[PDB]
């Protein structure tokens, strides 16, 4: 009954074996122990009790001691359901057929002591394995009270497998200019694996341009998530059909193939080319429309599916995604198909990246669907939070990138920080211990933070009218930074082209910032050039309580050319008076905490140090990562912003490592982060 069974205590190997108390203080220990009727031995799955109206716990039971005090004690190592886990309450998901198993637990190496009086009863907690047949599970499951096949910790809300030159195909959803697609497959190549992003996919037309222009040999697709993925699915169909063991005006070549979004009957249409007729002339038809032709059809499905112009599950090895979900479900159902794709394709891998908010909106409740989402389709997961700053950029940029690898697969670790950064978590609760850094370990990277005369120090002067994509740089790359900003595709293994040089060879790009109108040039020509320039300097100042500004009696405003003032009543309103943003330029020895998708010198100290106009474009790419070769399109506004949104490609760069080494099988055990051997 209430006691411990007795035999040796072991003499001692206890203190050999567990010297925590011997220093919990144990008079002795027993390898067994009877509560009621039964007697419980180490290494017994068993049902403990909680507080009242709590679940019982559930454990391994590793100490049974004689304590101090005189008290019975055991002490096990906890077992967890996906309900006590980061994702409490979102084991209500379902993606596709995936459910949570209600009985499955993840295994913590967690411990606590209590009373022998809470044993419940005591449970069979079977261990299984991702190998194994039908039925090796469905035996081992159809016997057994519970199962577990991973172990949760939560660190990083880890989920992993417990156990009790080379080519990977890469899917860039909601890819922008792909600068996270890029900068993963360059760190691949420090892994030394060849990670290829052979299809990518944004509705913007002017990002999609960017991408294709710099990796020509990716099949880029501009429409929705939505199309996308039905489209996918009825290409299987065809795949079905076409390809092997039985499963007035012409038109002259099929083209494409989509599913038509503003096209928007909802069916499969495919690109016609019809004799005479230019690539100018095409036009998107229905399938049904198109008559029996097959080998039109035939020709085009079986030509494609070998050219993999188009994913089959079997075929993506990484997939990435940056879905936005601005803002339980209102729209950010871009979210959700996200991993409606992913659960689709089945990638041995997957990455996640979005704002640090996702965990702050409700309780991470998107953050947990996520993770949710991964497990539920037995995906080794984990999460945390990176700044980009910490990677060698002149900002501190938060974002979280969620793991997906699969049980068949290692799950990628994330790296340690390059560079000295001081890095204060906006730590939210549940994800307060998700994070990317170092404790208080010396690790010594003086990597001297980086700052903004170091990343745009090499720059030809240019005024606020420049209407040339190409420019010459006309200087040498004077910092260890902008020396390596700019080098050929060759140098930083960008690879995309064939081993011959890209386009674009040491040719400076998208190099011009946006025209103010001249209301606001000339606000920009009378900003000081100190280090502090606001619109507070100009005719008229404040002081108060508040730095409110307020008009300065005795001098009225002014007039541009326009007539229009200087100082718009906008400026004077914000914050209610705070230096601000407004019409205001930076230092060298500035940092920018984010690079903004819109550069408006209106509210955001975007204005270039010393040269009258806004941070160029390119001044933004450098500031944001990106390698000076790196060709952007479209309305000076709308690459601009393919910037604003791109995650940073050294982060992302540094992802693509530790996921390379992951591919390839090799590194450590149960170690959250990485840290990483060349500047890589
Ligand atoms: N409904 C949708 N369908 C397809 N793409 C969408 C979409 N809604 C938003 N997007 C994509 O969301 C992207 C913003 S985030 C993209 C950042 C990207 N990882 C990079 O830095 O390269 C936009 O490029 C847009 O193409």
């Amino acid at each position: 009954e209430p006691e411990f069974i007795g035999s040796p205590v072991a003499a001692d190997e206890a203190r050999s074996n567990w010297p925590k108390r011997y220093g919990l203080k144990a008079r002795c220990h027993y390898r067994s122990a009877k509560v009621d009727n039964v007697v419980y031995c180490l290494g017994d799955d068993v049902y403990v009790k909680a507080g009242e109206n709590e679940a019982d716990y559930i454990g391994r039971i590793t100490e049974f001691f004689e304590g101090t005090d005189q008290c019975h004690y055991f002490t096990c190592r906890w077992f967890f359901r996906a309900e006590d886990t980061v994702i409490n309450s979102l084991v209500s998901i379902s993606v596709d057929g995936h459910k949570h198993d209600p009985r499955r637990v993840f295994l913590s190496e967690e411990k606590n002591d209590n009373v022998l009086d809470c044993i419940i009863s005591k449970v069979k907690i079977v261990h299984v394995d991702p190998n194994m047949d039908p039925k090796a599970k469905a035996q081992l499951i159809e016997s057994c009270d519970l199962y577990y096949d991973m172990s949760y910790s939560v660190a990083y809300s880890t989920f992993a497998n417990i156990s009790s030159t080379r080519t990977a195909t890469l899917l860039d959803l909601y890819s922008g200019c792909g600068g996270m697609s890029t900068g993963l497959c360059l760190g691949a190549a420090l892994s030394g694996l060849k990670l290829e992003t052979r299809w990518a996919v944004d509705f913007n037309s002017f990002a999609c341009q960017s991408l294709k222009y710099n990796h020509p040999q990716t099949e880029v697709r501009n429409e929705k998530a939505d199309e996308f993925l039905a489209l996918l699915k009825e290409w299987a169909v065809l795949c079905k059909k076409y390809v092997q063991d039985v499963d007035e005006f012409v038109v002259e070549k099929l083209v494409g193939i989509c599913y038509g979004g503003s096209d928007r009957e909802n069916g499969i249409y495919f690109k016609v080319q019809w004799e005479g007729y230019g690539p100018e002339e095409d036009t998107w038809e229905p399938i049904d429309n198109l008559s029996d032709c097959p080998q039109k059809i035939r020709e085009f499905v079986q030509e494609g599916h070998k050219r993999k112009i188009l994913p089959l599950p079997g075929d993506v090895d990484v997939i990435c995604g940056g879905p936005p979900c601005q803002g339980k479900d209102e729209k950010n159902k871009q979210m959700v198909t996200f991993m409606d794709i992913v659960a689709y394709l089945k990638p041995k891998y997957v990455l996640m990246e979005n704002v640090v908010d996702i965990l702050k909106f409700a309780d991470g409740y998107l953050g947990k669907y996520a993770l949710s989402c991964l497990v539920a389709m037995k995906y080794q997961a984990r999460l945390g939070m990176m700044v980009a700053g910490c990677y060698g950029l002149p900002q501190f940029r938060m974002r979280v990138f969620l793991w997906g690898a699969l049980s068949s697969m290692v799950l990628p670790k994330y790296p340690l920080p390059t560079y000295d950064v001081v890095v204060r978590g906006g730590a939210p609760n549940a994800f307060s211990q998700c994070m990317v850094a170092y404790d208080e370990t010396q690790k010594p990277s003086l990597k001297k933070a980086l700052l903004l005369g170091d990343a745009i120090s090499d720059l030809p002067k240019v005024q606020n009218h420049q209407p040339n994509d190409v420019m010459e740089y006309g200087g040498s790359p004077k910092t260890e930074f902008q020396r390596y900003i700019r080098l050929s595709r060759k140098d930083m293994l960008d690879w995309s082209f064939g081993e011959g040089a890209g386009p674009d060879e040491g040719k400076l790009l998208d190099h011009q910032p946006l025209r103010l109108n001249n209301d606001d040039y000339e606000r920009v020509q009378q900003i000081p050039v100190k280090k502090g320039a606001n619109f507070r300097d100009l005719k008229g100042v404040r002081v108060g309580a508040n730095n409110i500004v307020e008009w300065d009696p005795e001098i009225e405003r002014v007039k541009l050319s326009s007539g229009k003032p200087l100082v718009p009543d906008y400026a004077m309103s914000f914050i209610k008076g705070k230096s601000l943003k407004p019409f205001g330029r930076l230092w060298w020895d500035e940092t920018v905490p984010t690079v903004v998708t819109r550069a408006e010198p209106h509210n955001q100290v975007i204005i270039h140090p010393t040269q009258a106009r806004v941070l160029t474009i390119r001044e933004n790419a450098r500031l944001q990562g990106f390698p000076d070769y790196y060709r952007l399109f479209g309305p000076i506004k709308e690459k601009y912003i393919q910037v604003g949104n791109a995650v940073a490609v050294p982060v992302a760069r540094a992802l693509g490592y530790c996921l390379g080494q992951a591919y390839l099988g090799e590194s450590e055990g149960s170690d959250p982060l990485y840290q990483l051997p060349p500047s890589f």
